[PDB]
């Protein structure tokens, strides 16, 4: 083993920060990314405390499919990671870079990336101690006759430099279970026996019409417990909301995929951290998201996604670290081995912890996540473990898994149930974790969740996620339900077949609407109300350290019955809100 050139675990997790390379300007000698971001730019724009755990992604896009423009436009960027000069301290601060160096097969007719041999990959390693490692996404939908024979080399080069190979695929025509040898291409899954500690498989969730949402993630997680993969992340896709036909929020009636670049933009921003919270709460401590306008933003500057979502569910990750691998094993019950694609796909988990077949939500966390592994793997590291004695490692051809009402009852005798309430709630040690899981229907959710004889119920509207933490002295809440209106990019349709019959927005146009009209000029969404009831309360609790999205919440509204030992909690808000109550029990 060379010594790893950074570390990725559960106390160091990653977030990947895409930088999507302009092929248009490229052609009129510019070195630019879509968005106007600038590598310099955003580095500078990222948070400090944030910097230790960030990445720069470099993505080669649409730049001319031909030999030496994607290594061009790379030498040109990692020559400006490298020189970076501090202008708070003067020293030179070498920026860390990840490389997109596969995609969409590397198909010469789809990608510049093809034209990145694993020789000048290992060139740019030994140059460039700030390159950390080398990315391939996307290649579920053209799984490309050496697509394994390549992955190993791009993790043999990886490990030979200490650098991480990290591969985000969905399980799109059984492409995880390819990967690791299904139909015979063996070298990926003999490289990963020997150099899985340089490895990072995420999942990614853009062909959400398929629906293998839960079937890659149980993968992804399996992989990684059964030492198949150093960690895991996943990326989550705004474009899911295209590639489902959804359009404007709530409304009836699917237009398919006709209009990509008002459907990116739709998705409610609180819907990520939703998503976000399956990694962080099963293990997982990589995070990427697309489209990187939306999710991100755009000329160095923070998307209102970005700052209000994502950059703080990034924040709490780091201040309470991920389940590790020892406890994730310790707590799991079932570990599934065999092939989802000979299962029903994501059909699999329907009806047992997923609403419908194409959602990137949980309807319950009672048993978590459901770890598994392709059928062509081996459970043998999973056994080696010491933490895997109480594990039931069950075939996937088992007949505790034949039907969705089998699933249930087998898992149920083995996960209790541990709340009550047709809501997402999963704990973790003193921490209630709870989403409402409807994705297009506005809908409210309940739940009654327990810490001991301490009952807290709550109601939550569409796209609200909590964090509910007992402490000594009374309940640290974390509150999201930032969702702006999106409703003026489906202006001028009353009904799906006219939504599809607008005029494309364009990937420029869209562009130019988040600067002009997300950026700046935001249409915020209405503040919304989310009720907290506590029962078994002493005392008319205190508020302490509120704080949370600037001009989005109004003061939380305390209600004390103290015949009944009480307190009702009205928050009328629309974005990131956390406070402390202050209270002993009754
Ligand atoms: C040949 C073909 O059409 N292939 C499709 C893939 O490109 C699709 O992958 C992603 O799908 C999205 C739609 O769900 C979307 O097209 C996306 O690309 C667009 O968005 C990105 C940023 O998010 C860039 O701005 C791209 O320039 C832009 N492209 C277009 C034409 O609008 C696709 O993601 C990109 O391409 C893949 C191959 C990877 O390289 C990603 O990292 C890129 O971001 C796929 C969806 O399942 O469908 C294929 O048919």
């Amino acid at each position: 083993e060379v010594d790893k050139r950074r570390e990725i675990n559960n106390e160091h997790p990653l977030l990947m920060m895409p930088l999507y390379a302009n092929g248009e300007e490229f052609n009129q000698g510019k070195y630019t990314f879509w968005g106007g971001d600038t590598l310099t730019g955003k580095w500078e724009n990222i948070p400090d405390d944030l910097k230790p755990y960030t990445v720069i992604q470099l993505h080669p896009d649409d730049l001319p499919k031909r030999d030496g423009a994607a290594r061009d436009f790379y030498e040109h960027m990692l020559e400006e990671a490298a020189k970076y000069v501090n202008p708070k301290t003067g020293k030179n601060e070498p920026i860390p870079v990840i490389l997109t160096v596969y995609t969409a097969g590397n198909m010469p007719y789809y990608t510049s990336a093809h034209w990145l041999s694993t020789s000048w990959i290992d060139k740019m390693y030994q140059k460039y101690p700030n390159l950390h490692g080398i990315f391939s996404t996307a290649s579920y939908w053209i799984w490309a006759n050496d697509i394994e024979n390549k992955a190993a080399d791009y993790l043999k080069v990886s490990a030979k430099n200490g650098g991480y190979f990290i591969w985000a695929e969905q399980n799109v025509g059984s492409a995880i279970e390819k990967a690791f040898g299904k139909n015979g291409k063996i070298a990926f899954q003999k490289s990963v026996d020997k150099y899985w500690k340089n490895l990072i498989f995420m999942f990614k969730n853009t062909p959400a019409a398929e629906g293998n949402d839960s079937t890659t993630e149980s993968y992804m997680k399996g992989l990684w417990l059964s030492n198949h993969t150093y960690q895991w992340g996943g990326l989550m896709d705004t474009w899911k909301w295209y590639e489902t036909g959804k359009w404007k929020l709530f409304a009836s009636g699917n237009i398919g995929k006709s209009q990509g670049d008002r459907q990116w933009l739709t998705e409610p921003e609180s819907m990520l951290g939703e998503e976000a919270l399956g990694v962080y709460l099963n293990g997982g401590v990589v995070y990427n998201f697309e489209h990187p306008a939306y999710t991100y933003g755009v000329n160095n500057k923070e998307s209102l996604l970005f700052s209000e979502v994502i950059k703080e569910f990034f924040r709490y990750v780091i201040a309470h670290p991920a389940p590790s691998k020892e406890k994730v094993l310790e707590d799991t019950k079932v570990f599934i081995h065999g092939d989802y694609s000979n299962k029903g796909n994501g059909k699999f988990f329907v009806n047992v912890n997923t609403d419908r077949e194409q959602t990137p939500l949980y309807m319950t966390g009672r048993y978590n996540v459901i770890p598994a592994i392709p059928g062509v793997l081996k459970t043998d590291k999973l056994k080696e473990s010491v933490s895997s004695s109480r594990i039931q490692i069950k075939e996937i051809t088992s007949p505790e898994f034949s039907s969705t009402q089998a699933r249930k009852e087998y898992l149920n005798k083995l996960y209790p149930m541990n709340y009550e309430g047709d809501i997402f709630a999963q704990k973790l040690d003193n921490r209630w974790f709870v989403y409402n899981y409807k994705v297009n229907e506005n809908v409210k959710q309940t739940g009654k969740l327990k810490f001991n004889s301490l009952e807290m119920n709550v109601e939550f509207e569409p796209h609200t996620y909590g964090i509910f933490e007992r402490i000594s002295n009374g309940l640290k809440v974390n509150l999201n339900n930032f969702r702006t209106n999106k409703d003026s990019l489906w202006s001028n349709a009353q009904d799906a077949n006219q939504a599809k019959k607008l005029p494309q927005l364009t990937k420029k146009g869209a562009i130019k609407w988040i600067e002009e009209h997300y950026i700046k000029d935001t249409q915020f969404g209405e503040k919304r109300v989310t009720k907290i009831v506590l029962r078994g309360i002493d005392k008319l609790p205190t508020i302490h350290s509120l704080s949370g999205t600037n001009n989005s919440y109004d003061q939380p509204s305390l209600n004390f019955d103290q015949k009944n030992h009480m307190v009702t909690i009205t928050i009328n808000s629309n974005g990131n809100l956390e406070f402390e109550l202050h209270f002993l029990e009754h």
